[PDB]
């Protein structure tokens, strides 16, 4: 069975950029359902003893009347485990992943406008991800719990733009958001995953 | 030029079932933005003196720069102005529509559950709908500000299930939301929508 990770943080480690109330729902409540609705998928069948990695990666090879619930609570399961990762309280802009997203947009700040341009533009719900592509960075969206992994892209930092990531602090400011963001991210795990895929 | 249409009821009028402080947002903040955009598209073009109906109806002869937006910024306008109108502080469960619900589903309980059903598991941002397709009752969901009418059924009651329309107040409880809205559902607009498309 998978399991509900807990935060590698507090619920307030990330104040005042992500609210306390905000973390408690998101991963105890929204991030538990992820889980307990992909447990109720794979139990018994041979996705069991798969990793979900290995599944959302492979998501073509899931049977067909599994697919939906993998995509979606597996998404949501991998998602979120990726994401708790990538925030931090002790957020610095240094590290390999940042010197070659200034080689790549010039500076830090012109890769976070189109970050943050491509995060603000997305309609509905989804994501917002830095990933690397055959050795190269790219910034891509997905829709709802889609992975660019699935697609042969490893991802290695992303935003959760589903309202409920936001609506608490923020309500239709989505913008403030994605300025907050900037403040809590782990560039030590991120380079980690870059290091690893590139 | 499109308009923000006006509640037809006070802003606390449909406590305590949905809160004032989400009618102030969802009504003043997110329709308010579908508006606006939508007339960015449509403004000084061809789309300029056409009806919202007809463009939604047939979404797929739009010129395909300016598609998208009349998609996603129409079907807001024509979702939420719908939305706002089959409200009301004062429901009566009620109506030709109602009857027929019954001779339909059995009941309306019967009819509530399948449509919560719906709702529930309607994955990311959307909507729930009952429409008449070819003179018969059904229920539909679409994702994000889609419209049945786009494929040829007339909405005459629709939920919207996008977090913004309930996390205020419901955060991740999604199905309280839904008990809540039965009860200020406005079954004479409801009524009046079935009779014109029947
Ligand atoms: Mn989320
Ligand atoms: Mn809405």
């Amino acid at each position: 069975a998978f399991k509900l990770p807990n935060l590698p943080y507090a619920y307030d480690a990330l104040e005042p950029y992500f609210d306390q109330r905000t973390m408690e729902f998101h991963h105890d409540k929204h991030h538990n359902t992820y889980v307990t609705k992909l447990n109720a998928t794979v139990e018994g069948t041979e996705l069991e003893h798969q990793s979900l990695a290995d599944m959302i990666a492979n998501l073509d090879k899931v049977p067909e009347a599994m697919r939906m619930s993998v995509r979606n609570n597996g998404g949501g399961h991998f998602n979120h485990s990726l994401f708790w990762e990538i925030l931090s309280p002790n957020s610095e802009e240094k590290g390999g992943v940042i010197d070659d997203i200034k080689a790549q947009w010039g500076t830090l700040d012109e890769f976070k406008n189109e970050f943050a341009n491509k995060a603000t533009t997305l309609f509905g719900s989804g994501w917002t991800w830095l990933v690397v592509n055959d050795g190269k960075l790219e910034i891509v969206t997905t829709p709802n719990q889609d992975n660019p992994l699935t697609e042969g892209k490893t991802p290695i930092l992303g935003l959760d733009v589903w309202e409920h990531a936001y609506y608490l602090k923020y309500q239709n400011k989505r913008p403030d958001y994605m300025t907050a963001f900037w403040n809590i991210v782990n560039w030590k795990k991120v380079d980690e995953l870059y290091q690893a895929a590139k």
